[PDB]
């Protein structure tokens, strides 16, 4: 059982990391991935959005999620990238400047599940300018 944690700086280290999840070869790995840059939590955070619009996630989860990406104030986004036991989840916390954290998790029914979402997140990602 392992694991990193990691401030994201900047889009192309988003990318990295996703990238050093997939080939972490633990059979049980979480990987952190931390934001304070409000333009990069705002890209970030509507880029799991639309990728869980496409994967057929619960809308109303998906309506709730951007109305936290959407919020005033916001400083904190951490996603939580975890693969353990029998679980495929993805973790997103989006935190603002009262300390008030809103959370949602995204499951996958097996790894290659997983990992075309986070093939997908790369997409989106790389789509911005």
């Amino acid at each position: 059982k392992k694991l990193y944690e990691y401030t994201v700086t900047t889009l192309d280290e988003f990318l990295e990391k996703l990238k050093e999840f997939i080939l972490n070869t633990s059979k049980d790995k979480i990987y952190k991935l931390t934001i304070t840059n409000p333009k990069l939590i705002k890209d970030i955070g509507k880029a799991i959005a639309k990728a869980a619009e496409i994967a057929d996630v619960d809308p109303k989860e998906i309506e709730e999620m951007i109305k936290a990406v959407e919020e005033n104030e916001l400083t904190k986004l951490v996603i939580t990238i975890e693969q353990t036991d029998d679980k495929y989840v993805i973790k997103v916390e989006l935190e603002n400047e009262d300390g008030l954290v809103h959370s949602f998790e995204i499951y996958f029914k097996n790894k290659e599940e997983m990992e075309k979402f986070l093939e997908l997140l790369e997409k989106l990602i790389s789509k911005l300018s």
